[PDB]
């Protein structure tokens, strides 16, 4: 009902500001004062590669229903999101902007924006949470393509076209922009790396992977090409509406936050679709350290519930490596999964083993016969080879959870092995250094056992325990197996 | 004449037997203590202990070269390649005494079955000495070995089988480790390939995750290595001769392994590590012999001679890493350059892209490259992405989080993220941001003779004063010591 530039920022974000001498980081866990300071149509730097910036972008594309979901968002941030969509998108490609107010304390936060050009507002009468709220918006979407966005984003130049171009060509692609960084303190728009893919460790937390050398090198002469990501971050993405609904939408019994990104990423890949990051599509996002909103069941409890619900449906037996990494999770009940499990069989979906081998080989999987795996931790320090080969001393170095020269397995043969070099007891005398040797299934000197409730690591057939007191003066040793803190070793993944 | 078991170990080792490390830079006492036919553990994979090895293979002339070797070690080598190789596959053992102080060291072994001794009139060095032995070889196939090695069970067959199938293969065993102090025979990793950094010193690369996955099926298969260590290898004799043998004007040590490795690959052959061939070797810390030329100088001479012939333009990245090498003269190379054209031979860019892709290579419009060193510490990203603080962390010389370039666009870049001066006030933290060729805040210059790193259009220099507290800062810029930065490669 109003052209967006004629909308009044100052009247909106007006009372709802930050009174004198209050906490600026109060309601949203980002600096609201700095957010409020900025204009709705603020200038941001074009963070795209030269290759993108300078390409007649296709505009004969199917239009999209943009779904933004929010609970207690900062008016400034919400507005800036909405306007950035309208300002930077070709107008014919925006069918509508659906705002799903997920039970925000003041309905006026969302309601007032309903004045704006193509903005509809849908209020949740109770608290539904991120996933359910997104599904509502998608069901209310008129367009043939869905675009999701977090409520504190800022679309960049020609952001939408490259996303649509992908989905229009192939409906099975679920496509995400590069997530530029909006600083939570100063609110500066910072350009992010285009050399990353999304991923995870066995704890099933999202993390950004560096692109492998083999991959980068294959993309050297096509730097702005699509990136095939094993996981989407989950905040900003575009998906064909019919594909979204056919492929099961979201797990409706997930709550608040967390899990859904994992779940959908697995699902899409496993059931014949693909996931991509598009470097020419840039969308800023306010990344933050704490959650500002309430979690009904406890923060970490609900996260585990959702994560479980995903793992239990899609991961097959490899779900155990998650439970191995996060034993605590086994206690959290996750309810019924029959619908989502049948969905899987209904869709004739591939197994997780497929996903691991073809989509995310990079992810280190322990052998079915391994006893433990990962890093061997002692406080902050972790068991490091220090680049040593055969006949080498082994050491400790601060942990960097990247499994480089700090990755170890504890085998069925009872050996502590890195690659095919295994910890070997050269000399049984107390104080003697241990050496890295080639793995023999029978050497006897490289057989180890975990004792004192998986806290220690004892040399088998002996009274001797691995000991780090000698690191700074030679390397790790065997010493007489007693109550030292230097003899304490815990594996990252325990089976 | 005399069979090896009837040879008198005691009495040979006898006139030799007081610092153990002063003689050979390994524990001579422990070496001397051991039997010539010492027991060593079978360090091969199980999937090799059950292999009917084809034994209708060509024989080899084994070339062992030495200058002041330990008698115990030399003998043990010779006997190991007699005991552990099938007799019909050993045509002869050629011992090239490279002007050793007592000629009796080599001469006395002439008594042993299949052993021939050649004394070098003058000091030649390892490459020239090897060429002599190869020219004196009968046999269709050459095997080279260092004079302090110990062949393992069925070591030779897998090497020959490869060369017999395809004469262009140059094959090396996996090099088990003989302890310099203990003299214990220790089994080595089968998950390594040979390689190098831009300083052109040999190093072992841990073979990639991508590779390790592909070799699940047949784990003891040949390894295509971009470099051979250069000590133990087997090569068809005619192929050795045809492909130019060794760069004859190389001296005592070093270079030859690089030179031949490049040559073989570049001129249409292949280099392999064969995991079921196990040969032990006494690895050492410093060289026990003397260098005519002053050690570091001769290494540089040889290395240059190789680089200047085979590396094309990329020789500069070597000179960037080792600036001192641009002087100390490499002499005439016209023959070896002619050799290259004579063979046709592919360019180094080919080698880098097809044989050793994993080698991190700077863009030729970079200004500096490598890590950014301050003391033991290097410039580390600390896993931080865009909008992150950058820091210092002790240098692990292994890449990744500590890889940096200084571009023609004047920017200090890691991956596609560049160092950014967000705030010009002294003491301000610098943040890592996406690289834009037009942001003046992402621009540096190197000043005060490549020692400092100054933010361009400013009075401000990269500084580690704050590094420990939060992150690295941009600082007031003057006589600090925290502002000192050496890039490993400059150009
Ligand atoms: C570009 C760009 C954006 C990329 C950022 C990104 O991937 N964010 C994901 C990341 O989000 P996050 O920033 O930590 O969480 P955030 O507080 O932004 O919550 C997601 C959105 O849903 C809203 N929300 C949240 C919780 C809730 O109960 N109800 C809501 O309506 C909230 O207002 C916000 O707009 O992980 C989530 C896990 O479920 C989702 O997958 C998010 O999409
Ligand atoms: C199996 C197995 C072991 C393989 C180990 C290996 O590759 N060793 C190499 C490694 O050797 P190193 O142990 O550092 O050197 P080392 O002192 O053993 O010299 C190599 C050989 O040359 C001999 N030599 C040396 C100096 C000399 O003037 N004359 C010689 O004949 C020496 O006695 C020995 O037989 O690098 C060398 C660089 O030129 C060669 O490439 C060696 O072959
Ligand atoms: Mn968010
Ligand atoms: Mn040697």
């Amino acid at each position: 009902k109003v052209r967006w530039p004629d909308f009044n920022q100052e009247a909106y974000v007006g009372g709802t500001m930050v009174r004198s001498g209050q906490d600026p980081y109060a309601r949203n866990k980002f600096n609201q004062v700095e957010s409020d300071k900025l204009r709705m149509d603020r200038a941001i730097p074009d963070t795209r590669h030269d290759q993108c910036q300078r390409k007649q972008w296709r505009v004969d594309l199917p239009a999209t229903s943009v779904v933004i979901t929010f609970h207690n968002e900062a008016r400034s941030a919400l507005l800036r999101t909405v306007v950035s969509v309208l300002k930077k998108s070709p107008p014919h490609l925006i069918k509508e902007i659906i705002l799903v107010d997920d039970y925000s304390n003041d309905p006026e936060d969302g309601a007032l924006l309903g004045k704006i050009e193509k903005v509809r507002v849908l209020r949740n009468d109770r608290r539904e949470g991120l996933m359910r709220s997104r599904v509502r918006g998608a069901d209310a979407a008129q367009a043939k393509v869905l675009t999701f966005l977090d409520s504190h984003c800022e679309c960049n130049e020609h952001w939408l076209e490259p996303l649509l171009e992908r989905v229009a060509e192939d409906r099975t692609r679920v496509v995400s922009p590069i997530a530029d960084v909006i600083n939570m303190d100063n609110f500066q728009y910072v350009g992010a790396s285009a050399d990353l893919k999304g991923g995870f460790d066995w704890n099933l937390v999202f993390k950004w992977d560096y692109m492998t050398p083999e991959q980068r090198r294959s993309r050297q002469g096509n730097p702005v090409a699509p990136i095939k990501t094993p996981m989407i971050a989950g905040g900003a993405f575009v998906m064909d509406k019919f594909y979204f609904e056919e492929l099961g939408k979201y797990d409706m019994m997930m709550d608040v936050w967390g899990g859904e990104n994992l779940e959908i990423s697995f699902r899409v890949w496993q059931c014949g679709g693909s996931l991509e990051i598009i470097p020419c599509s840039r969308v800023g996002h306010v990344f933050r350290k704490q959650h500002p909103y309430t979690f009904p069941g406890g923060s970490g409890t609900v996260f585990a519930r959702n994560t479980r619900r995903a793992a239990e449906v899609w991961m097959d037996e490899y779900k155990n490596f998650y439970y191995a990494a996060v034993p605590s999770a086994r206690n959290v009940p996750y309810g019924n999964i029959q619908s989502r499990l049948e969905l899987r069989k209904k869709l004739s979906c591939k197994p997780f083993k497929w996903y691991l081998e073809n989509v995310y080989p990079e992810l280190r999987v322990p052998d079915h016969q391994d006893i433990a795996f990962g890093a061997l931790q002692q406080g902050t320090n972790c068991l490091d080879t220090l680049g040593h080969f055969a006949d080498g001393v082994v050491g400790v170095y601060e942990c960097h959870n990247a499994g480089g020269n700090q990755e170890w397995a504890l085998t069925k043969e009872k050996s502590v092995k890195h690659m095919d070099l295994c910890l070997t007891v050269v000399d049984r005398a107390p104080g003697s250094l241990i050496k890295l040797q080639g793995c023999r299934e029978n050497d006897s000197r490289q057989k180890w056992e975990q004792i004192e409730g998986n806290s220690k690591l004892r040399h088998v057939g002996s009274n001797l325990c691995l000991d780090s007191r000698t690191a700074k003066s030679g390397g790790l040793s065997v010493e007489v197996c007693g109550p030292a803190l230097s003899q304490q070793w815990k594996f990252t993944l325990n089976l």
